[PDB]
Formats: C-alpha cells, sequence, structure tokens
C-alpha cells in the first residue's frame, strides 16, 4: 500500500478527461494535422494557428502545460528537439479526433457529449440511484426531467443530438463492412427509427429496399423526406406496422425487460414468418476485460444509469432471453466490431 | 483509424472517476475491507451492510452496475459477480490507527467546485489574466470558500490527509532534521507541519510563520512558537527554514524575493528546505509524472499564477536568491526535499 503512487494513479482519473476536453474545445488535434502526416510541433506553434489566443502572451506555456498531460496519458505522442522545447504529435486513439477530409465525422461530437457538464452534473448524483427509491441522477441534479430540460435548453439539445449523430455515421460504416444479411430482404422497417437516417442510409447500399420509418408522431412530424423512406407515426408499445424484416438500433437498451417483451411481441405479430427483428446494441461481454467490448457496454450502461436508469445494456444470453419469451425460433447473434453486434431474432 | 477502439479508450476517461467517486461516496471500499483480509464480497451483500440504502429494492442491481466499471477499470477485483479490494482499492479504507486514507484527498481533486472550474480550462489559454475558478464561480476562491463551508471543509480534509501521507514519506527517508536545533516553517499554516517534526526530533525549537489572520487561529503546540507577518516583507531569523507547498504557488519573480528574505534571515551553514513534487524532465505513464501534473493542472484552474517545477528550475530560483548549494533529495514518486545551502 504505497499511497504516493495510489495518488498519481487515482489522482489523474479526473484530470486526463477534462484536459482532453480542453484540447478538443481549442481544436488542437485539428490544428496539429494542418501541419502534415507523422508531424510534431510546439504548443508555441499551435497557439499561433489559434484565433482567440491573439493578445494572450501566456497562451503558449498554458497550452504546453495541458498537452504535457495528454502527451503523458498516451492521448498524444511527444518529443523534444535542440534552448529545449516540447514538440507534439498524433496517435491511433488521437487521429480519431481529426475531422475527416470528406464528411467531417470524428469522435469530437461523441466525446463532448460524454464529458458534457450536463452529464457530469448528472454523474455527481449516481450515489442516489442506489440510496433513494426511483431517483434519477439527471432529475436530482437538474430542475426536472430530461425532455423538460432539453426542451427549454437549446445547447444541451445540440450536444445530445450531434453526438448520437456522428456516433451513428461511425456505428453504421462498420455495420456495412461486416454484416451483409440485408439482401435476402426487400422490405425493412425501423421501429423507434428516429427520423429515418438509419434506413435513409441502408436503402442506398441496397437500393432494392422498401425503406419504412416508424417513430412517434412529434419525431416524424419534424422528419425530412429521404427518397427510399416512407415515414409512419405511432406508439410501437401499442402496435408496430407490418413489414418483412424490422430494425431496432438503440431502442431495447432504453427500456425495461417487460417493456422489451411487449414491444418484441407487437414486432413479431407484424412480421412475416421468414423475416427477423434485427437488434443493433453494444453487447455486454460475460467476463469484463480492459477489453474495449467491455467499455463500449459499460460506458452507456453508466450514461443510462445517470440519464434514464430504467435503461440497461445486456449480455447475449440476456438478449435471446428476450427474443425467445416473445416467440422467436432462432436468436442468431453476429459479432461486428469491439462489442457491436447484430443479434437477429427469427420468427 | 479504428473509431470503435478509441471510442472506449476515451469514453472511459470520464466514467472511472465519477464511478469511483460514487463508490467512495457510498463506502464500498471499506465495507469490502470490513469482511476480513483478501476477501471477495458480492453486490447484494455489500448493499446488505449499507444503511442509507436499506429501503431500495433495486439497490444491489444498480451497485453491481458501478462496481463492474471499477472491476474493468482494475480499481477492484472481478472474481466471478464477487468483488474484492486491491493495491489501488486498499488506499481508500480509513486506517485503524488514524482513520486516514487517500479518500478525503480524491473526493477533493474531483469535487464539483473543482471540476466546474476545470470545465473553463480553455479560458486560461484564451483570455489573459483569466481564472477558471472565477469564470466558473461568482467570486475569487477565498471569497467563495469564505461563504460556502462544505467546499472549504472538503479542501481542508483533502490537504490534511495528503500532508500526513507526504510526511510519513519524508520522515522515513530524510536524515537532515537530526542535527537541527531550530526550524522555521515559512508559510507554516497553523503549524501542524512544524509540530509533527518537533514531536519526532524534540531538541529542535519549532517556529510557525504565517499570515496574521491564519496564525490568529493556530492551536498551541509543544516546541512550536507562532510568529505572524508577511514573508514577502521580512521572514524571522532561524538556523534553518522549511518551505512546504509554498514556491509552487508563485511566479519566479515573487519566489526569489521569498528566497532573498529567507537567506537574509539565515546564518552561514543555514539551509532552506523546499518540499514539493518535482516535475520530471521526461514525462511518462508513471507516478513521478502524474504526482506533478495533477497539481500543475489544479493550479491552472484554481491559481494560474502558480506552477510545478523541475529540479533545475528550483535550483535556478536558489542561485538567484544567492544560495551557494542545491541538494536535490528524492523521497517517493516525485516527492523531493530540496536544500538551498547559505
Ligand atoms: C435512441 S433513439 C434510436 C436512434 C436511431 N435508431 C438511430 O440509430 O439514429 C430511440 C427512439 O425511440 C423512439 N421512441 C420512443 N418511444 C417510442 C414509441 N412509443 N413509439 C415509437 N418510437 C418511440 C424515439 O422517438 C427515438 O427516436
Ligand atoms: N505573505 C505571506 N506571509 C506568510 N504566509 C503566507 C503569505 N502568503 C501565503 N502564506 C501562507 O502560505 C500557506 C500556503 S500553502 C500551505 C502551507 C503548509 N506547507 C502546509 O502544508 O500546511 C497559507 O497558509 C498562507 O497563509
Amino acid at each position: 500500500v504505497c499511497y504516493l503512487s495510489e495518488t498519481a494513479n487515482l489522482g489523474k482519473l479526473i484530470c486526463i478527461p477534462m484536459a482532453l476536453r480542453a484540447a478538443m474545445e481549442l481544436n488542437v488535434f485539428q490544428l496539429i494535422s494542418k501541419f502534415g502526416t507523422d508531424a510534431k510541433v510546439s504548443a508555441s506553434e499551435i497557439a499561433s494557428k489559434m484565433p482567440n489566443a491573439k493578445n494572450n502572451p501566456e497562451a503558449a506555456m498554458y497550452l504546453d502545460r495541458i498537452l504535457r498531460l495528454l502527451g503523458a496519458s498516451s492521448i498524444l505522442s511527444v518529443s523534444t528537439t535542440k534552448v529545449h522545447e516540447k514538440l507534439y504529435g498524433l496517435t491511433n486513439s488521437s487521429c480519431c479526433l481529426v475531422p475527416r477530409q470528406e464528411d467531417g465525422v470524428s469522435l469530437v461530437e461523441e466525446l463532448l457529449f460524454t464529458s458534457d457538464k450536463v452529464v457530469v452534473d448528472s454523474f455527481f448524483k449516481l450515489k442516489c440511484v442506489v440510496e433513494e427509491k426511483d431517483s434519477v441522477p439527471f432529475e436530482v441534479a437538474h430542475g426536472a426531467k430530461i425532455f423538460e430540460y432539453a426542451a427549454t435548453e437549446p445547447r444541451m439539445n445540440q450536444v445530445f443530438n450531434d453526438g448520437m449523430a456522428v456516433f451513428s455515421i461511425v456505428v453504421f460504416e462498420a455495420v456495412f463492412r461486416v454484416y451483409d444479411g440485408f439482401l435476402d430482404m426487400k422490405e425493412l422497417l425501423d421501429v423507434g427509427g428516429g427520423i429515418g437516417t438509419s434506413v435513409s442510409k441502408i436503402v442506398a447500399k441496397y437500393p432494392l429496399i422498401r425503406g419504412v420509418n416508424f417513430d412517434l408522431p412529434h419525431v416524424i412530424s419534424v422528419a425530412p423526406q429521404y427518397p427510399g423512406v416512407e415515414h409512419v407515426a405511432g406508439d410501437m408499445f401499442e402496435e408496430v406496422p407490418k413489414g418483412q424484416n424490422m430494425l431496432l438500433k438503440w431502442v431495447l437498451h432504453d427500456w425495461g425487460d417487460e417493456r422489451c417483451v411487449k414491444l418484441l411481441k407487437n414486432c413479431w405479430n407484424s412480421l412475416p414468418v421468414g423475416g427477423k427483428v434485427l437488434i443493433i446494441e453494444f453487447v455486454l461481454p460475460n467476463e469484463l476485460g480492459n477489453n474495449a467490448e467491455s467499455f463500449n457496454a459499460l460506458i452507456p450502461d453508466l450514461l443510462l444509469m445517470a440519464l434514464n436508469p430504467g435503461g440497461k445494456e445486456r449480455t447475449i444470453s440476456e438478449y435471446d432471453d428476450l427474443g425467445k419469451a416473445a416467440g422467436f425460433i432462432k436468436t442468431i447473434p453476429i459479432p461486428i466490431s469491439n462489442g457491436l453486434h447484430v443479434i437477429e431474432f427469427h420468427k
């Protein structure tokens, strides 16, 4: 029990992420690549390619103090050239924050959500979800309910959307590459489909696809016109349209076990025998490593527990436990990437 | 570019510490200790012995969910879920002897007031003379602390515990005090520092030197003698001086004045004792790097005037004050005792 290591070892748990979130906020990773592939610059250099830092002499040293920490975290590479300066360079998990040449996707939007003040405020009240009966960290921490806050609070809406959005562009691109069980299907229906996007994209790698979008009236009300897509409003708990194969990306984790039955029922009772409710979650591995498949589950099981804790991420066991108790012959799960599955529930 | 690799590496960065805070806030780490050496207690059982949660049907359902993350984190031991303490975890259990642990100090480092300031870190790179704490909170840190008690206690409990641990280290490794008859603790605080030392080396006469307003409240200690004043104008006379967590609070300019005054109130063969965490010349995923980075950040957020420093930089302050010798004395994971000899 060496306290003065257990310090620097637990003391950094809070620092690393808020140092990171400042690099992002200051668009460091971008400005670094606007210098070349496998490159290396001083904070002095990066504080020059920064607009709001004109007329703050300390800009360069203060920045060097942040980057040193990321550079020590591995979240950045670092090297010193001959009067000796610290020069900075990108990494694997650090290029994943350079916005792409074409479409602009990055984890920036995803990571600014996770590390967002609204969220952390909500984390700071986790304690409660154990202690109090039904308490919601989010609710305990803020005026009232999440949809209430988010209505009356534009920038919280921006960040929760922009995150789940870039993170979809990425969660999907690798649904493509692996899974190809989209072509012995002509018709597909997105239950809790959002405003299409999911299908919009699908019915464009598979143009021979009857793209249907099912969500709440107020959602589809806003929802734009994708060629491929026909939209449908309802309450998937009361009844789901008819369709061949159906799609449930990030619906089942928002919902309890009983409410996951009642949905999957209505999903079957409107599926032709031969079609399948496709389920796209991050799956909770049964033994939990430092394994990314283990953090890709745990991270959201937390965010759920903080903002909507009636939610839950599940083991592949726990998902066929559902597929079955609805009434589904198969339950044939396809590993995709680092914990992202397509559990298939067959009727 | 594996988007769903780095999605976990970075995603967890903010989940561990808030998750850990929740475990501390709920007692977990101790309660797993209160089941005998190298135990392995369970989510349901730990809830079992947790009074403030004795009427939450879902309690253990929710707890297991946090612990998992800690398990994966490696702060706890999987054992399949049957959780149990570790090297890391053990440092979170209030001791038999004094009830001390790292808790008080982490519960501090990760307190809302501090994170809230952290959220404005960008501002110290953008606006000149800007103070994250200040951007974030109404007032300046002292005004704020003056009027919010629970923040001000958390900063106390935090620093308190931390010193204890740092002193246990310094005492176990540093001879220096043995042939000392007088010790002046410049910036001494309430003299809890110089008292602990005089207790361990009683042929040393303790003098505690701080701001009047501080001294005005210090308790009475055997062989400690309180002296109020303003170390920037003059420091009292003493055979030797102690400077603990003082230099790292101030610009180079202000430091060498504090050091010129120390020299002027020293004999010849008198020495100043800098106790700081030294910032390595090469940073790395090691305790000696993070033990200097954590403060250097906390500084930027709560005191941009201050900075951690490198054995060479401290030395440069020494010479500029006019000391003739610097002896750097490594203690533990970056902790030094620096001697400036006059
Ligand atoms: C996490 S989002 C799904 C995101 C979307 N699949 C994507 O990948 O972009 C959950 C969706 O469930 C929808 N939803 C919630 N309750 C519903 C209900 N009763 N009927 C239909 N849709 C519902 C919401 O409107 C929301 O769009
Ligand atoms: N001009 C000045 N004169 C004397 N003491 C001062 C001062 N400016 C700051 N201080 C004192 O320096 C201390 C800062 S740091 C904490 C001191 C001590 N090493 C400890 O571990 O307990 C404060 O208590 C503060 O009042």
